[PDB]
């Protein structure tokens, strides 16, 4: 549980990292004082416990850099030379383009291993002009959305790239509406499933085509980025 | 008379395993933790010997993220017309990881075997993957992995025996092999990295001779 003054915490903690993000960091500390089993440890600062000052303050950072851009990783484990000689001796992939296939193969892992995240940057650019808040970083367990609507009720929600994506994840809600579950694509068959995206404030503006349109802008604003390190070196 | 029970068993599945599975289920009967009644012993020989069925490499069945392509396309310059090049290639990687696993542990069994170590097939022991009585009668047990953090890993308790000999090929960090810390047993000195490659691709002409009779 959240200690007396948890709040106030909040507030100056952000004010300190980033003063944009301060009144909406103070609410999702609110809506996790109201729901603890919501709270989950911080992943890499594990070190403070749940609920305390030190959890609070630490949060902060972690709120804003889940916030910062990631960009798409290809793993570095080194890949396995059989997987070529499997490639070559039974796919009939031809010997000099193996060494391609290998790297199209940790880039489309890297591929994977972003678009979820992706994901909620997507419905986060569309929703948090309404009032909703992306819990960003690691700091909430199951819900990757709140809001606390109109009649002063938390409102939640938790989205999966997949029906059948790995970290699946519950939290009771003490004071709330039970958490909105979404899953943007089918593991059993092609197609979308934006058209049960849950009803909510701006939710006619999300969709498949709105997903790829951020995508593309979101790696064209990071491949320039990019280029401005090459000549910053 | 559990023995006994996984003799007739397995004469009646395939006769050609059951002085091996036979050998298995006296180790289960000692170290019943890295087990996976009578009618356990009947369903366990059916399992034992579909491990020991040759298997296809295959690309796993699942329908592709659109998305993918996309951020290939957009963030690491992958030309429109080589992106459904790229997906496919990916689905062939994950079937050829999918499998290597299993081609490290007929290699393995194809060398000590021979020399009275058992390969534990299919999935009715938990973890280890090969048991051998040595001449005092004591259960050595081999657990191996293609690479050091090699997806999955499941675990089992020694009750009766030598501790489980761990080991794995390939490095995730680092390049090359790790056949050198192999196990001491029983033709050890016939296991390599060359030894397994040589093993691979005469495993995957005979498949592609079949498949090309088939059709
Ligand atoms: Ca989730
Ligand atoms: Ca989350």
């Amino acid at each position: 549980k959240f200690i007396q003054n948890a709040a106030e915490i909040a507030k100056k903690a952000m004010d300190s990292v980033d003063p944009s993000l301060s009144e909406k960091f103070t609410i999702v500390i609110r809506f996790l004082t109201d729901n603890p089993d919501a709270a989950s440890a911080l992943k890499g600062k594990e070190r403070s416990i749940v609920g305390t000052e030190e959890y609070i303050i630490a949060s902060a950072t972690n709120f804003k850099k889940g916030r910062d851009p990631r960009t798409p990783l290809p793993p570095s484990t080194i890949p396995d030379e059989m997987v070529s000689v499997i490639l070559n001796k039974y796919f009939e992939v031809p010997s000099e383009e193996l060494e391609k296939a290998e790297e199209w193969h940790r880039l489309s892992m890297g591929a994977e291993n972003i678009v979820g995240d992706l994901l909620e940057r997507y419905i986060a650019e569309v929703i948090e002009p309404h009032g909703w808040i992306w819990c960003s970083g690691s700091m909430v367990r199951a819900v990757d959305f709140i809001y606390c609507d109109s009649e002063n009720v938390w409102q939640s929600l938790q989205v999966k790239n997949r029906d059948n994506t790995e970290n699946s994840s519950s939290a009771a809600i003490r004071h709330g509406t039970p958490i909105k579950k979404w899953f943007r694509t089918f593991s059993k068959k092609r197609g979308d499933n934006w058209d049960k995206f849950p009803s909510l404030e701006g939710k006619e503006n999300l969709s498949e085509k709105g997903f790829k349109l951020y995508v593309e802008k979101y790696l064209s604003a990071l491949r320039a980025i990019k280029a401005l390190e090459h000549h910053h070196h």
